[PDB]
């Protein structure tokens, strides 16, 4: 138990980095005989140079808000709804050969014969327009605040501080300015021993409103990697021209829910060729003067593709990323391609978790356990912390925190050998993006899952710590190749009309006969929200695989057919962890079904059951007959089912929220839906709150708790014979 | 006090009769005594009753297209059982149609029709073989079957556990042998009804869509549903006339059946169009019969009224002396009110007289006064002529407290007509109601089964059951009526509610820019556009704008097209004109003021409500709308989306409200939006109720108003006249008051 851990450093504090070195066995250091981490920063901390080449910044193609036309003219303004510190709109580039003004109410674009740009001011006139329609100008601007430093100066209210302009290495320019640069830096670094780019080229989508707020983000967004130069030459080797409509989107902006277009494909394929031959050159160079090159997983990755075959050619040493949770964890951890990875844990040293009077220990803990069960499935090579040393030196009873922290994961370690935990099914996730987005479906904000995606990241987070292998597959992946022999169950979810269910894909019949007949003959299916789901295809028939899953939407298509719900089963091996009040359940029972009324069906509880939070409601979810069983049908709809199809199973989740309870409610539903009851015993924990991994390899398991709460659970081996245990707050156990 | 009643009675029960004719002032008499010189109304079933003609030509039954259940092909051919999701006593599988001429096998995997010659019925049992077809597709049969049962009877057959009694057939008047037989029938029958006075006509020709499953349950049901209306010869004579073939398809619609709620397709109106021409010169000859009898022709508003279209222009030419219906609560009063085109109209009130609710220990006075209740409202607002009672006499008066309660509502309803002289009280705004069907679906909107709304339906259904009764003039308009005339200069407030793709919403319609530039128009002009759960809603239409009049109410549904934006939620005005009589909690509004807003969060937008303000019933949630800018109005945005909203739109308006369940309180609350987005706050107080348990009805040519109260407990009340003075009432349980007002 020696090494795995990255130290940061700081002001004058040589004395107690020295002793914090030693007391949680760090073997590098990383800079605000030990392994030396900088920070590089490719496209920003030159303002020298890009304010001589201000044409040469990244861009970005922008919407106005929508203005109403009175009459026969209107006026758009480009900026009122954008941060001026930010974003400026490119007066160089001909507007009428780059820009777009879309009539919205049509969906036609205006004429460039009939808009003008204002001489002084940031304003578009349009003639010749109809009264009554919506009107929007999509605008190439500038980008003359990089995104992320601009963010950390909101953020830390930095003042005057002077912003930081990004560069585009698009341009040869700035690109040789860049490598001449970083070759300089070299020579210039020679106690540096890791390159830590954070990041590379281009900027997630991240821009910010006229009130210095965040106006668009997306953690995979290609917004801000336009420039006429690249989309003069996309069209001179994808063959088309782009449409400023290809990335403003409506709106949207190319959001990774959408189901992705094929100019979003090229556009990503374009980037990435540029981006990682870039990269290459970046690592070759850190190599050829002795030193590593490491990716952070975040900020300016866009192009990388690190889920994308050839990614392994860069030849990075390593990827550090964010830990916030099971799932980003799982980012990191499952990337093929380096020679190791890294965790960034929580809490940042600064000021806003290390106060007098805060115990940091205890969010220390929760990122150490959220991230353990996920580390487990798919170890993550070394850990480290950021911020300010001599902050969180203060507090005596984090630095003991740590201590124990780093001592347990190289125990992991040093027993386990970095082998993954035996994984007890074989699980596929399957959506338009497959496994370039590997861990990555329903993000919007990195590690933020909000009020619309929280019922479907509970899906990944849920995975991300359990005992089953992950895969994650495309539709395209399956009309070519068929369904992979060794899968045990797909899951499909999400909304309607994205990226996650998939879109009229689904009206595909190929896709239907491949996965019909798969569960036919004993696959398994799983389907949460609006697995399936095509609008308007069939007029009594939402999810196309309702029959396979035993649940539909109403779409108030089919109000005349009376629905007929059969009675709940309460006692069933999916549920058989849930704890229902005993007079929650009397009341249901008491309460009864509803009568068959005229034009409203019948047999719906009367009074919920209960004891399960499904998230976000799916409304008027219905079984689709009496044969399929209901598992929780409360206040008129569904939200859990299972329904047996030939050999195999599907079953119909609505929605789930992560919670211990929630995965526990998802591993049974995978065990149930594949024929595998008889499989769920072994190496299982009686407790929900605590976990097995078993590691055979090394004949060897261990038991979990991913909790600050003591715990007793019983395990159960695979020959039978029960263990108890009581585990302590964020305990661990080897046996 | 006597007259505009209607006592139903029975054998050997003259003396209870006379007794209760008299306490009731009954002028009419229903069969189901001849002495007392009463108005005789005698109920006539035109397509059933006559088992011993049509058991002799029971290929003139009324016929349905059915739709099977999916059957999934686990190889290149598949069986599909026709009967087995249907009532076996009800419904039969027309085997003398050739089933290749006017049966489709389809694909609804793909929606393909599989070619006839892959298919074919088996001679013995009710099951098509399929041949050369897809495996792992799902494969239906659209067939023609006979109905063998009447539907209605049955209903009543099955209800009322009569188990023995032979079911009875119905028949179909298109064919010409049935319809010699029953106006031959009808001829002899008026001969042999000298005592009659007024022929009931309970209904027509066309039974509304009405079918049953194989486990003796309702299927399928649409109170305006063309479903049991179809023969050979009807298809093929609609065909020459249209010019072009129905398909099986253009009736069982992939499984919806043409509900009311679907976006209706001209494949529909066509048949409606064709059937009314049918219907209609059938009615108007029992009518011209029972008047040249020396009868009147009243028709129930109901069972077999499909073809009659009683909003429809032309209805009148029918002759028909009335209309009755069931009164179920405010709508459907309206329903049977706002008729034109006949002499009088009548409600059959609730309860039915029967054991199911005349049963000891039961309290059926309770249920009389709040149906009275419920249909007076409305009744101010658009008079009926006429009430009375169906079912047994002699259970309604073993039940004392009930007669006494009857005796009450038949005098109120008397001098209610009396002191108002049957003219509709002065509305004081006039709102538009607009959906695909406009005014031939007047007080219908949202109906799936007649006086049934459900979770589907309910917060839809209760915009009507406010309206009813609400001190306003309400008009049901069409999408083609706008489009074609633009917005009638008269109107104040136009509403749109409902589900996406649907009737009342509009579906593609919202596409059109001639809509959209002509309700923007009208707003920006001074108009108020009030729009109910997914107002103007297209669906993929446009990725950034699902409610394509977004702009006008100020809020739209976000669609998982669009989480890449931050959403910024202005802070919630509490205090305002709209939300002025909402009751205050103040544990929740102080938890709600002290919990604040959510800040400003990456991905997150910022501004929305951390705990709720609530207060407010809303029903069935919309998730996730949100405010299209932060100068928006927020009335109600609890639970991270978007309840209650206003947006200033030039010099007019537009709000949104996600859904609104029928109550005192929400009738109030859309009152006052009515009031507020027409710029007409100094119109409200005019004839007015401080209480909203009360309502108020001007009646200026009688120079008088009245006051009512709608629910079962004392109300104190002030009401404001038009010249700015007040009067306090406490009015009883149930009670009216009647004051002076200026004559105009
Ligand atoms: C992993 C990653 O990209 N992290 C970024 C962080 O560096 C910053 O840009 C932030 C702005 O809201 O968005 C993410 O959390
Ligand atoms: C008004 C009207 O048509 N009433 C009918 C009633 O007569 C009966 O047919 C019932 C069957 O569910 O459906 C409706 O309530
Ligand atoms: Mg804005
Ligand atoms: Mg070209
Ligand atoms: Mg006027």
């Amino acid at each position: 138990s020696t090494g795995r851990f990255t130290l940061p450093s700081e002001e004058n504090f040589a004395e107690k980095t020295k002793e914090l070195a030693e007391l949680w066995g760090a073997d590098a250091i990383r800079n605000s005989g030990k392994k030396i981490y900088n920070a590089y920063f490719p496209t920003r901390a030159h303002n020298e140079w890009i304010t001589l080449h201000m044409d040469e910044t990244p861009q970005v193609y922008l919407l106005t808000d929508r203005i109403l036309a009175e009459s026969d003219t209107v006026d758009i303004p480009l900026m009122e709804s954008f941060f001026a510190e930010q974003l400026k709109p490119n007066r160089d580039a001909d507007p009428h050969k780059y820009w777009e003004v879309v009539d919205r109410t049509t969906g036609e674009v205006v004429d460039s014969a009939n808009w003008t740009l204002d001489a002084d001011e940031d304003t578009v006139h349009v003639s010749g327009v109809a009264a009554w329609h919506e009107y929007t100008v999509s605008f190439l601007a500038y980008i003359i605040w990089d995104p992320v430093e601009m963010y950390n100066h909101l953020t830390n209210d930095w003042g005057d501080k002077e912003h930081e302009i990004p560069f585009d290495i698009y341009h040869p320019a700035t690109r040789k300015f860049v490598f001449d640069t970083f070759e300089q830096w070299l020579k210039d670094s020679p106690q540096t021993d890791v390159v830590r780019f954070t990041t590379f080229f281009y900027q997630f989508t991240l821009l910010f409103d006229e009130k210095r707020r965040e106006k668009v983000v997306d953690w995979f967004g290609c917004a801000c990697t336009v420039s006429p130069r690249a989309l003069d030459d996309f069209e001179a080797k994808y063959g088309y021209r782009l449409r400023p409509e290809d990335f403003v989107d409506g709106g949207a902006y190319n959001s990774a829910w959408r189901v992705p277009r094929k100019a979003q494909r090229d556009w990503i394929d374009f980037l990435s060729g540029f981006v990682r031959e870039n990269v290459k050159q970046l690592a070759d160079m850190s190599h050829a003067a002795g030193k590593e090159a490491m990716m952070f997983l975040g900020d300016q990755w866009i192009g990388t593709e690190p889920y994308k075959d050839g990614f392994d050619e860069l030849g990075l040493d390593a990827v550090v990323g964010s830990i916030g949770d099971g799932t980003t964890t799982r980012m990191i951890a499952d990337i093929p391609g380096v020679k190791y990875t890294e965790g960034r844990f929580l809490p940042y040293f600064f000021p806003d978790t290390f106060y007098e009077g805060n115990d940091p220990s205890i969010e220390g803990l929760d990122n150490w356990r959220k991230a353990r069960r996920a580390i487990l499935r798919s170890p993550i090579s070394r850990m480290g912390y950021g911020g300010y040393l001599s902050l969180a030196a203060k507090f005596p009873k984090f630095v003991d925190t740590v201590t124990h922290i780093a001592n347990e994961f190289r125990d992991i370690h040093d027993r386990t050998g970095g082998v993954a935990a035996e994984g007890e099914l074989n699980v596929a996730i399957l959506n338009s993006w497959g496994k370039m987005r590997s861990w990555m479906a329903f993000t919007v904000a990195h590690a933020l899952p909000n009020k619309q995606t929280y019922s479907y990241y509970g899906i990944l987070e849920s995975l991300s710590g359990m005992r089953v292998n992950v895969r994650f597959i495309s539709f395209d992946d399956v009309l070519a190749h068929g369904i992979d022999s060794d899968i045990d169950v797909i899951i499909n979810g999400g909304p309607v009309d994205t990226a996650f269910t998939g879109g009229d894909v689904w009206t595909n019949p190929k896709l239907v006969e491949t996965v019909r007949a798969w569960v036919r003959g004993g696959g398994a299916f799983v389907g949460v929200g609006e697995p399936s789901s095509a609008p308007r295809f069939q007029t009594g028939r939402f999810f196309q695989l309702a029959d396979v899953i035993g649940v539909d939407e109403e779409r108030y298509q089919t109000l005349s057919v009376d629905k007929y719900f059969p009675p709940v089963v309460p006692d069933h091996f999916i549920t058989a962890d849930v704890p229902v009040d005993p007079a929650a359940r009397e009341a249901w029972e008491q309460a009864g079904y509803r009568i068959p009324l005229s034009g409203c069906g019948g047999g719906q509880s009367i009074k919920p059951l209960g004891g399960i939070d499904f998230g976000e409601p799916v409304l008027n979810t219905y079984p689709v007959n009496e044969n399929v069983t209901l598992l929780r049908a409360d206040g008129g709809q569904v939200q859990l089912a299972t329904n047996d199809y030939g050999k195999g199973r599907g079953v119909y989740i609505s929605g789930l929220p992560y919670s211990a309870a929630n995965a526990r409610l998802l591993e049974r539903v995978l065990f149930y839906a594949s024929h595998n009851e008889d499989k769920y015993a072994a190496w299982s924990s009686s407790n929900p709150e605590c976990e097995v991994a078993h590691f055979p390899e090394q004949g060897l398991y261990c038991v979990i708790n991913n909790t600050d709460q003591p715990q007793k659970t019983t395990v159960t081996l695979a020959d039978g014979t029960t263990e108890d245990f009581d585990l302590p707050d964020s305990g661990i156990a080897w046996r």
